[PDB]
């Protein structure tokens, strides 16, 4: 298991434009295109992302290319953020993966709520952090996806992803 396999489990893979859990146009492995309700606007973003005039449809190779870019962007975002970087630096590699997921194409509200749990993570108060995390908006929206990520933070193991 690793961050790529982890997010592949949590996001799935779809090669045609679809709507994510918030109703936003998305493609591939959870690549958010736009928050606009316009499918045309979504298609425009897709073409710009891929570098060709698509039919709202991409290949698996293209989906994986975007995915790698998005994983990179998440790590980049963490390392450039004054609140996230020290917590990330403080974590083991398994828990770092959980952070990458929480940061991966996450809403501003999700990030806001996650920030509140950062103190617990950095102190390595795992059970307390887990409880505090369950209060987050991410958990309310997708209790299952949040439960896996929280279990990863709580245990520092891949146990929540091993049956998957």
């Amino acid at each position: 298991m690793n961050i790529f396999e982890m997010l592949r489990i949590d996001e799935g893979l779809r090669l045609k434009i679809y709507k994510d859990t918030e109703g936003y146009y998305t493609i591939g492995i959870g690549h958010l295109l736009t928050k606009s309700p316009s499918l045309n606007a979504a298609k425009s973003e897709l073409d710009k992302a891929i570098g060709r005039n698509t039919n709202g449809v991409i290949t698996k190779d293209e989906a994986e290319k975007l995915f790698n870019q998005d994983v990179d962007a998440a790590v980049r975002g963490i390392l450039r953020n004054a609140k996230l970087k020290p917590v990330y630096d403080s974590l083991d590699a398994v828990r770092r993966a959980a952070a990458i997921n929480m940061v991966f194409q996450m809403g501003e509200t999700g990030v806001a709520a996650f920030t509140n749990s950062l103190p617990m993570l950095q102190q390595k108060r795992w059970d307390e952090a887990a409880v505090n995390l369950a209060k987050s908006r991410w958990y309310n929206q997708t209790p299952n996806r949040a439960k896996r990520v929280i279990t990863t933070f709580r245990t520092g193991t891949w146990d929540a992803y091993k049956n998957l």
